[PDB]
């Protein structure tokens, strides 16, 4: 096979590429949103598939749970399948007192509790950093579609199950947008290919006031991310 | 659901799970090894299986790739699910001068370079350690099998793909027998709730000569892992 | 006085206000590029004025040398002066194999070898972010005068005279493009304060490859540099 | 050294046997040979850190203090594995117990052990290197008291740095994840013990709960030592 | 230049300097207490002179605020000007319950937050440590003028604005007598160049009692400091 | 009245010597304390209660490593109220112009322990002897016509290092001794508001290799006692 935990050759992947956590999501946008899609991975039933979006190519691959689960996947689409623009697509909680459950969050940097990015900077402060141009990207194509965002930092964590005393009340005092578990490993990958990353998520609660998203809401602001991420491929 | 990631209702684990990190692989041993066997979950595509091995319940379940991913998983059949072991099944490199590709290895201990576990005591050294009845349950099997093995320390890092010199000579230097992804994730979890767990993995790479298993090779090594597993089960 | 530091009153600061290290610099702004600007602030020699641009207030601020003296100021200006964005304005070096002397980066995010966001996140990896707004704005503001610029990562350092070996190559493997010593402290006490802000810096040599900016080509990047700020502010 | 084999120990190359004994206290490695060891011989005085090496029911052991803290065993462990070409190390001694379910009395068989010391980092590039005792040791160990029907309790040790901590939290995290023993040396011998390939592990009497604040009375701790060494001399023998 | 920071021609320091962060106290120094002082340094508004006290020459000049400006111009003063000596001499803060405000601290050794002096020493402990011959230069300069004096350890922090629960009580605890800013950067560049160094502060106010030195208790203070230091350098 | 030394509070001097050998502790009783008295031998630790030419003064071992001397003194401080603590010893060297035989006096001492950054929230924390104990005996060599070197000790856990750099770190910013204990007794020294200092003498030069007779060590330890008995009559 061309890589450990993936069954597509080279190639089979277009040079864009959509990731979630779960992979059978990234089986509900490959089914939904892309035309003449072919599934390409089935390895650990992470389902990965290649079609188009208004006719141009896009890809799209479930990610797993965690940091070093996204960070296998992605490094193998950069330096075997060379992708060269991967947009992470979720949902996350939030922190924030001014961002509420069917927000829309745009990722633009994301603080962590992993030590990959130490290791990767001699033990210093490496901000796992988005591109730029996929920021706009997002940004713009949210404005066209009349699709209001909140843009900003977003925390990754390796711990699902926090008894951490402290986390969320600091994560709120410096505007953390987002609370998830893998953009803090993507971007700094995407550094080492000299290639683009960002990540857009949906957010399902609040983690200080408790709100939580109702499944219907949740579906629509899936849509509503969803079809961002798609129009932003069209102008990367 | 009870919980996120998990449709399976309590009661539906047994009090004994083997995890692997594939979920294929898990529906494999399920299909080979267990009778009676019922599907429990597929949520992620994270198949989990409950049945009898040699009439007693055990299920199988995969657990994903890295120490968060397991963390999810795991803390969840502890807490909701009220499972009493979990024994780790899956596949290693080693780097082991003594320690050769197709062998079997029996996890004392596992150190990590993920922050996990300096997170839950106050930031000192917490070492994720097998519980000793498990550990005797894997040897015994073993022994009882004709099956040789090596017993120790494995190494659980967050980096599949690994640009750190000098980490796989020092960790040579110290006899680690096993380089993975997610036992120190699981020990500690086992810890905080009072429960049992272990390790059982093949070699299938040496990291430093670079010998790889065969996949008779591998089909071999899975046999006599998976064998010692399932009798360890009938023990604890 | 209103603080330590400074000796303006509450309201001689604009809502917005430039800042570079060199007092003597920010004199320079003032007199050549603001209208009606008056002195504001002598303490310490850390000069700071308040005028207009094109008629819309605008104040320019030294900050000095380092993280701890732009804390200061910086949390002094938000908090006291209730400034809403701070640019910062200034020369870097860089390690980017493709970023030149003479180019312009703006800074979305900047990591550091210092323990002050260490200190406001429990430790953890929390990423200087640029405010969205303002990077956009003095993207904008390059384009339209026609000036090429770099956007991506910088890193600030507490040490000027570097004896650390291995530095410059991952800074350079993982695309850092600008390497100062301020914006790291600056972008959290914005956040902090639920306020703005960026950077803009130009390149004065090159780290790896040893180029070095002319007293002319100095003074060539600093005029392009300084009125993109400025436009960027009437945007803001 | 100028003379000696090592610069903390007078014994010659041969003079320890391939297992040893050790404790902090020279003078209760004293008390261990005088009373269970048969042709025995001390073997170093240096520093008052008396060792000795003769035979436990025929088979050659040695006894040897350790003194106090992971730097004191560090020397003497790293010199009798690579001068001395011991075998195996077992440490014995007292704790302190935390877990709700350890008691006063109760005998702790270690099969890891967390620290406060940076030693173990700066043995791994950083990272978390898991003290950990060899297993056919902890067996040997936990076989041995079966067969004695002395009850043990097996698990984690904790080896601080610092005896008179101050430091808050500690205790009840430790407790959480159901550490049975608080001492100051075992993280320590374990990873020299995997430099040279050899067998360490360690077995340890409860004198105090931490928590609870219950401690031994003299008579008991003399039982819970009888029981120790009992379970430890008899488990030599297998090893 | 000599310097990017400094405008002074090689030998245009003495072979001892006085500094403080402030340089128009560096100029009330020179002004109130050298004579034939010449002004050799304006860049950056650092003001710097040199002159003689009692017919030796001597310096002084500013350093700024906090460890990464006054290691810039110390790493200059020792490689670039040859200066054998600095003695840093500023205000403080103290917490030790037998100093108080007005008091003069002579400084053995300084602690720090800053990553600054474990990057030199592979990150171990590196204590930033006056040399003998300054503080005992001080101190018997002090006992010849009959000005009693506090002595032993500051405390340099990157964060004026501390918002650190339990640090002054840590600090009181272990009878660190000043807080600062800087002495723990300056006394490792002294040792890297086999030089001297060492730091006398004023008390200006008592951190857990809140008691602060009135303007005349500051002069009678900066008095009594100032010309401790100048004596001392007679003898260096 | 502790677990680890059987004497009562007065039974110690206000002034008190230590070095890691308990055998080294009563040679310097035996030979330079008048009317002195046993007062521990608990894990062998002898130490021992005397006057030197008239004054209280104490000596006694304390063992190898940060985690044996913490012990000792917080037990001395805390326990039996003594003031002030010396550190005598033997040292290695890195420094190009420290050779063997030389008497370094400690001003302050770096480590690889985690035991500072526990006391002060994780931060650095310089383990620095007291001034007036430095002082006395810098005048106490002076007056005794001994050249010393004044600076700076590291204090390791681990003897048998195998760290590489470490020695070319610690000679290019002059550290002049290193041992194990300096650096975790200065620290609780401060704690109760007491007083601590070192002096070692230079056995080895860990670079070049040089080492120490066995006439030179006993020159070196004679002249390294008599500097800091006779600093404690200034103390």
């Amino acid at each position: 096979m061309a890589t450990p935990h993936n069954s597509a050759k080279v190639g089979d992947f277009a040079e864009t590429v959509l990731m979630c956590g779960d992979p059978l999501r990234a089986k509900l946008i490959a089914d939904n949103y892309l035309e003449n899609a072919k599934q390409v991975n089935s390895v650990r039933g992470m389902l990965g598939f290649t079609g188009t979006y208004k006719g141009k190519p896009l890809s799209v691959m479930g990610h797993g749970m965690g940091i070093p689960s996204i960070s296998i996947y992605a490094e193998e689409l950069y330096n075997v399948y060379k992708v060269k623009t991967i947009i992470r697509v979720g949902t996350c909680g939030t922190v924030d007192p001014n961002v509420h459950v069917r927000d829309v969050c745009i990722v633009t940097a994301s603080g962590t509790d992993s030590n990959v990015n130490r290791m990767r900077l001699l033990g210093h402060d490496f901000p796992a950093t988005a591109n730029f141009e996929v920021v706009s990207a997002l940004v713009e194509s949210a404005k066209a579609l009349n699709i209001p965002t909140q843009v900003g930092k977003a925390y990754s964590t390796d711990i699902f199950y926090s008894k951490e005393q402290g986390l969320n009340e600091a994560l709120a005092q410096y505007h953390f947008i987002a609370v998830e578990m893998e953009s803090a490993g993507l971007f700094p990958i995407a550094d080492y290919y000299g290639a683009r990353a960002g990540c857009i998520c949906t957010v399902s609660d609040h983690i200080i006031t408790h709100e939580s998203a109702t499944p219907e809401e949740r579906q629509t602001s899936f849509q509503n991310m969803i079809k961002i991420a798609l129009e932003a491929t069209l102008k990367l």
